[PDB]
């Protein structure tokens, strides 16, 4: 009710839906209704797939430099309009204004101008087999492929998965999640001012499974679409540790999917590592987003904050030590908003529920452990698989440490920057292996393979 | 019956089932029992995985090159047998001994050969972020992986899924068809006999769709089409007849690859079809160790009744019936699985024939008029594997290829498939590069590091 | 003394040079004196060298995607002067505006912005070599480099030496041909508006070949690029090629630019049994050909580069007559009205050409065509490959099979099937780029202005044998 | 003396030269003459090269997998073989046989054995240009490439050049040192085993500069393959022992007849006294001796003309007042004085202006230079007309980081030393492993790219 109904983006302009249902996006910070978004139909969503067909050709049909010039030019209006697209992000997410300005827009920025630069560098390849005989591939676009959005970084994601799409040659249709669907539709304009061909990046709007469901079913789409350990090694510097492992669980209040939400900690420094946390707990500048002070939001929605208040009881019940938060921020304009205060559990054990569960919210567990081997062991039981961290001063062991980590990203000494090629959101590392941005838009992509026959052909028969 | 029973092989070496069943595979040559073969348990299966977690440790401790030398020395092993493999194919598969002695093993020993010798090429990336950090990345092996047989190329396959993933430093856990189970059993003791670590190539073989999801619900395991030919007006007739023909009766149809719908325009049907004719009468069905056989009876008796079920349908649409169209029976025939070379034509897109895929020795030929009508027909389907064209115009060659929509393209030939395709029957030899190191990549997982060696930066 | 005399270009902006000595560029359409350039000393030399290695320190700490803005700025630019500078080089190259309007400055702007987007992919190698022991690699700038021109291309040669060189981290010394000088400092002026800092490109004339090896001496100069890539390619019409269509290819193989291209098809090979409907096919083309005045958009071929290579190309067509091969058009220097002021030969075509021919033999570099008549496939190749140069290639047939196969067997880098002229952007060659890159090529040039840096660290004990 | 006259290695067989000359090839241990070698003419280039020319066309023509399987072969060979080649490596080079028979020929094999795996790996692009016209281009060879050795790592040297160039299609003439003949020639023997067409490596001996100039002038050589003063810096946080590990090793093995030696070693002046003792302890208990017992660890040089060379830069040490901390003389005692023996010499209080600081010995002389500050060593250290290698010592990694991107040479290594990357032609101790784009990029090298434009529609032409 603050901003005017949100429409279908279909073919380069604004189109009505044909399901006559609405939902509501609410800004977390207060409650209040941002906007009511409109449903797409099933109707709606084989417009936009028949939308999108017909713009894929009209982009397919153009230069590779005159689709990087289109996407540089999308580059620019994002940076242009960097503080702006962050108010609304802010408004729809409850990030701190600090972050979505300096991190949300800027890092999808980056990676829309890197990915445009590798148009050009799309080849195929030419492979002899006889004198008489050889091979050559060519890389075709995949057609039209679906974007499924994040809740937690938006606008961030829809450039991280659109960027590579549209590069290669493909059209995308993006679903962004029903708790964030105000970006999304801003980036769409963004890309049809930029000189994007109508119906090459449609956006429908939609709640639940269903909206997504009805992408994955149809023919005509090509494609579609964590409990990470901080492990403090004895002779690591402590407030390196501290900050660390701060940073690991409360950046975004806690909502991104690489945290380091299990902290280890060798019990003969158990003691002073608390201290530390807590002192750095304790100077945590929550408020409303909107102030530039502000680093630490509410959480996204009402009904997750819900659900972190529900782990944070479990730890409780389950004999977890409070060392800070563990409730609801309710004083001032809080109370209307979705506040949960940083919250810490120490002397935690494997088989809590806090332990194993991944909670997304501001809740840092912290582990006791005895000798390395033990927390490498610990640290590499769970399900998951995504990131992992060592604090030390002796390299030696890091290196030897993250050899025997099983987890795509590590990080020494540090923790956060993600590498460039995964649709994560947060920090992001200022810098791309060629192979990684290379391997990425391959996947983007499918290989013909034409062997030209110029001998005579043998037949058995 | 010919054979002692078949045991499950785990650990270099073979054990005992715990299922207390077995089940039987048949020479489709004959009808008699090859060897009965016991039938995995999901117990078994527990024991394959934990052998092989054990043995990828010591197969991945090893350095590239250390790998490469001894799979290199399974590739010598498998030279100086493949006439013996070849046979025990035959028998196993019904395919003459013709292609199983040139095809099968040759081709199975060039991917293991190809993947030793790229291996040790592989390194990761560096990336400087700013002077004071950095990442770097490293390829490492997935852990234990699975494989799941084909039962038209059941060593070819087998030594084409299990190459890269063992160069790659993986163990497979592998379950061949339980139509032809017997080579796979022979790989795992090449394997071991090569110096391959006890529980890197473990094999379980099983009945149904069974083993198959024990393997795929297990926690520590990581991980056809109706192709058209299409014949243009100025094709060397002679040439399109012969690439009709292999395109539809190499292995007795039993190829993924089949240029089964093949497109002929309206002034050249009477004479392509007198072409196709001649050859096909000239085929050498027969005993298919005898190695002037070229075609042998289909891989067993219940996917003969299947083929023989799709022919009733096609003279049911009323297609034309060219040639062949029944099971061969005259003879010691009539105790194997035969079925003719069989070409029905005057057929029509809306046909089962034409839509399905019969895996079997079963050629439609369609009519067009003009080029456009044949390439749009072409690709109005669901499937998208193959595609060829026949045509000796520089300009047509080309133009038409980049319409088609198919992954392997032909032309003026058929049938020889891109090396870094798990597709059986004939191989490009060439390999490209990037399409090795992609597959090999495949087999891996990526794991980033980044190292910060300055001061740590907190917004808190 | 159309223009005010033409300066060195050090530093970000025009300097004197320390000799007093100038010479001229001459307009070869009308043969005034379009400029005193001067001539730059031992000395300068120095002075711009030093220039390059501080002012390549900035343009090198930035990074690569800083770097990569600052070139597409200059993009912008060349497309916004592209008319501007096509009349320049019109000026100094006599080449027709109609060409240098849409293929010297657009290419050239079209390798400087393709490099720009590639380089910020380069990344290093990491090889663990044991558990406690890895090395990694870096690519780094080679410092300063230097690069020398072509008359025939020079605007376009400046930009395809200098965009990967630039787009590497390297500062780059140019010097254009002394026949045209006068767009390389252009380019110069318009890199500093760019945002491309000071010392990074700058342009040093020069007569004779002083220059260029007082930079080959230079210490501090790390690589240096000549090309200021011989050629007599043959161009084979097999007897089931369209004829138009050869001959529209024979005429663009041998008359765009004036014959004035390292890559043309100078020997043309037709079966015998098609010699005379051929030739009649090729002299309806030529007889049509726009030649005049450059400055006229309408014109299509102009006069070549200056008066002494029309003399060395009149000599050729001398030569031609001498042994005896039959003149099918042309053959002589165009002095009606006033093209009698300008360097202006006939597009020529000589046929009856046997191999031994010296205007078979060697290069002319001036729009003078051989045909020669063949028997046979294995012949036409045989003859085609029997040259010391192996340049490019061409063949003409709609025969899907001969088409591969006689490139297959023909002995040069650059062939060309049923077209001619496009040439691959990793050659530094003038003329018709393909809209394309291969991915490979591209970064095995800019491998070329990078050299790498590797680090080998130890984390565990070190072993010494003694 | 000790073996017959050696001659030219062409077409897979020994031909004699048409020169009328020979060089003697002499064992450094004792002064023996180990073969008279002839001397190849500018006949015998042009000889070598129609050879090689119709040779590559032989090699070419074969499958890729063939050429993998017999460069395989040759491999195999060279590991059967390793003792006897390691042994005549040590006759004509006086490098122990604990070196030789460890190093030169199990690198140089594991080197073939990798390009060897990637022969099949060579392939190359299609480029679209539009819907009517695409480029497709072939990697070929580039036909006959010149190889030059290097005295102090022969075989390794012939290898490491032969591998690459053979495995990408090419024919190579190969150029021994005139010091260090030998072993070139039983490799190509043993190329000629393995499967390798006559003709694809031959080997042509000759003295001064002739051989590699004629073969640099031939219009049919596509390529010629030729083969300073690194820096240690040890820092003040450096682990002494270690330090003085690395000092040791990167300056006396294989006598110092290193390319990469660290033989100016920057040492921070609180640290010098200690270091000095434990360099002193080190040097003392290397054992000299005769390169074919296997205890020995250090043996004479490479020639008795370079032993002299070594002396005169020793005395210039001596006379610019450089400190002696160690040798400093011929060794002459027993058996050693028929051998070109020299100490393992280390001089301290150097500095920069010294002539055996500024100039490059490529014998057992360390050059031990004292510094104040980080940034100054630095500085001096990058301070030379050379910028081969470099390498720092130190605990603190952060520190030695942000030291390597100050430093200029391209071969840097931290807390280790000696083993260079496995793409620089350099002997040695080498990196066991390489990154896929160096060795298959080091192959591209070795082909160069025809391009094949098709054009699938209407042509245009502007007349
Ligand atoms: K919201
Ligand atoms: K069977
Ligand atoms: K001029
Ligand atoms: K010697």
């Amino acid at each position: 009710a603050r901003f005017e109904e949100q429409k279908l983006y279909i073919g380069g302009r604004y189109v009505e839906a044909s399901s006559g249902a609405t939902f509501e996006t609410i800004n977390p910070a207060n409650g209040e209704v941002l906007a009511k978004v409109q449903r797409a139909s099933r109707e709606d969503v084989e417009r936009a797939v028949q939308s999108a067909v017909e713009g894929q050709k009209v982009w397919a049909a153009m230069t590779a430099m005159q689709r990087s010039r289109i996407l540089r030019r999308a580059v620019d209006i994002l940076r242009e309009r960097n503080d702006e697209l962050a108010a609304l992000e802010t408004l729809d997410t409850g990030k701190p204004l600090a972050e979505t300005r300096s991190v949300d827009i800027v890092t999808g920025a980056d990676v829309l101008e890197y990915y445009a630069g590798l148009v050009p560098a799309i080849s195929g390849e030419q492979i002899p087999l006889r004198e008489t005989s050889f091979v050559y591939t060519r890389r075709e676009p995949l057609g039209v492929v679906a974007g499924i959005g994040a809740w937690n970084y938006p606008v961030q994601i829809a450039l991280w998965k659109s960027a590579p799409a549209l590069a290669a040659g493909n059209a995308m249709i993006f679903k962004p999640s029903e708790v964030t669907p105000l970006t999304a539709l801003k980036l769409a304009e963004i890309y049809t001012e930029a000189g994007v061909p109508d119906g090459v990046f449609n956006v429908l709007t939609g709640s639940g499974r269903e909206v997504g469901q009805w992408l994955t079913e149809h023919p005509l789409i090509e494609k579609i679409s964590g409990k990470s350990p901080l492990i403090i090694f004895p002779d690591a510097d402590l407030d390196r540790a501290a900050d660390i492992a701060v940073m690991a669980n409360f950046f975004s209040s806690g909502q991104v999917c690489t945290n380091g939400t299990r902290v280890f900690i060798h019990r003969s420094q158990q003691a002073r590592f608390e201290a530390k946390v807590l002192e750095r707990v304790q100077r945590i500048r929550l408020g409303d987003p909107q102030d530039e002070n502000t680093n630490f939001g509410p959480l996204v929605s009402f009904p997750h904050m819900e659900s972190v208040l529900g782990y944070i009881e479990s730890g409780k019940a389950q004999k977890a030590r409070l060392l800070c938060g563990g409730e609801r921020v309710t004083d001032g304009a809080f109370g209307k908003g979705a506040y949960v205060a940083p919250t810490v559990f120490t002397d935690c054990r494997d088989d809590m529920t806090i332990v194993r569960e991944e909670i997304f919210g501001p809740v840092m567990s912290i582990l006791v452990y005895d000798d390395e081997d033990e927390a490498i062991r610990r640290a590499n039981d769970t399900e998951y698989g995504l990131a992992a961290g060592v604090v030390t001063q002796d390299l030696a062991r890091a290196h030897r440490a993250i050899h025997r980590l099983e987890a795509g990203i590590c990080w020494i000494n540090t923790w956060g920057e993600s590498p460039a090629e995964m649709p994560v959101g947060g920090y992001k590392q200022s810098g791309v292996g060629r192979e990684n941005g290379l391997t990425t838009l391959a996947h983007y992509t499918r290989i013909k393979s034409v062997q030209v026959e110029l001998g005579d052909y043998a037949s058995v028969f």
